């Protein structure tokens, strides 16, 4: 009768401690923080840690109990698996090797990936036919190494639904390549969410929560967006879930990062508990 | 890179010393083993010191204990009519995913067994398949995959069987680790099988056998090359571990250096480089 739920690590303080960081999230009733990975060198530099830095996070979560189960793989929004500059795309297929391995070393089971051809450059069929390429160079790394894969449904239309996702999985046909679903990114398009939610139970390893409405995808308030999440965390449970909840937010930012945190910790397990968990 | 590793049982009885020496035998993992021996069990009840300091050693040699194979369940079985030997079953379970949790095991190789000293029976297979619901949701969780040997044992001896209850928990954590010998001492079908499982795969254990344990390389009825090449050619592109126990062998290193390079040779016919 186990709901694990975790905290999106931008939703804390910025400081790099992560004994510190993780002893916070202890303290706010969290049973784990997801990394971030993301866009900017200092977070990327993280895959280049010693081995002494990848120990200290080991010990770091052996000792307060609160895991790093999982990794959001942003950066790739920076260097797409799609671009059609090749040394943009080596990059970005050298970030999910050095990620992978980053992963066997400190013990993270999922790595989320982002689902974007690309980014700041403009798609086409050669950006598409790449990005399933890279993905496919990416699970076969996954496979050697044994560590998932899971395809976030994005903000982004080449992976704006569940099905998308799905059609992804039936082409790569690998254990290691799984789906981690968003639903305030599948709420903020034209999707029968609640279908997509049972259609994904078979591939689906973890949950990220958050509100959005048509065209804002971050920092939409809980409540004030679209996103039904009463009726999401129902279909998940009835149709047998039993993975873990991720919040996703910004309070980084905040003047006070853990009131907010707290405030939607609080609001996100109403929801929940009205739906029987 | 094709992933090549080596049962813990095939090396000599600390974690440090076992992994350089797989490293200088030129292997990529060795496969840590929690069988029925109070021992190696006692492991699951390891201190947070001990479970660092196999970390430390692993991130230290670059060698990775990927794998658990999980054969305390042979003593403890889920499907046991006995709560009390269920409930330890189920004990070791929840013990065996915080183990892997903590020390970084990708893998846990779970037993197909529903009983093995006992007679098995309906009420065996009922709690047998509850238990591995259990256990499944233990493990989604904690997101620790959970692989289903393929075994030397009726109720799981081919990758149809294991499919079956793949369907039945339609879980993304739980899998399947056959045993190409255990595969291939039966009357099974064994490359529609593999074929078949290619989706579900996600290690591949590496032994002979006659129609089951320590039978020399070329000695008994698996045909290696035929594996490697369907799982090849279907797409496999996981790790494989070579299965002896040659711990108490005459010589162990010799004996592993010679396995290791009769198998690369048949992966060689077989298209692998």
């Amino acid at each position: 009768k186990q709901i694990p739920l975790g905290i999106y690590e931008k939703a804390l303080p910025a400081g790099e401690c992560w004994l510190e960081r993780l002893q916070l999230a202890k303290t706010l009733g969290f049973d784990f923080v997801e990394m971030s990975v993301d866009e900017t060198d200092e977070r990327l530099s993280r895959l280049d840690w010693s081995r002494e830095q990848r120990l200290a996070l080991v010990n770091a979560i052996v000792e307060t109990g609160v895991r790093v189960p999982s990794m959001c793989l942003s950066a790739h929004r920076r260097f797409p698996l799609g671009s059609e500059d090749d040394a943009v795309r080596a990059q970005g297929l050298e970030i999910m090797r050095k990620a992978i391995q980053f992963a066997q070393d400190v013990g993270i089971r999922v790595i989320q990936l982002a689902g974007y051809d690309v980014y700041y450059q403009e798609a086409n069929n050669e950006t598409r036919r790449r990005f399933r390429d890279g993905l496919k160079e990416s699970v076969e790394m996954a496979s050697r190494a044994q560590v998932t894969l899971a395809m976030e449904i994005m903000d982004y239309p080449l992976m704006n639904s569940i099905s998308k996702a799905l059609g992804y999985a039936h082409y790569l046909n690998n254990p290691w390549f799984q789906l981690y679903p968003d639903i305030g990114n599948l709420s903020a398009w034209d999707n029968d969410v609640q279908m997509e939610l049972q259609a994904g139970i078979g591939h689906i390893v973890a949950v990220h929560v958050k509100d959005t409405k048509p065209g804002v995808f971050k920092n939409v308030p809980f409540g004030e967006g679209v996103v039904d999440f009463e009726r999401c965390f129902e279909t998940l449970k009835q149709s047998g879930y039993c993975g873990p909840y991720l919040i996703e937010m910004w309070s980084e930012t905040a003047e006070d990062p853990a009131a907010e945190v707290a405030k939607a910790r609080d609001w996100v397990k109403a929801r929940m508990a009205k739906a029987g968990m």
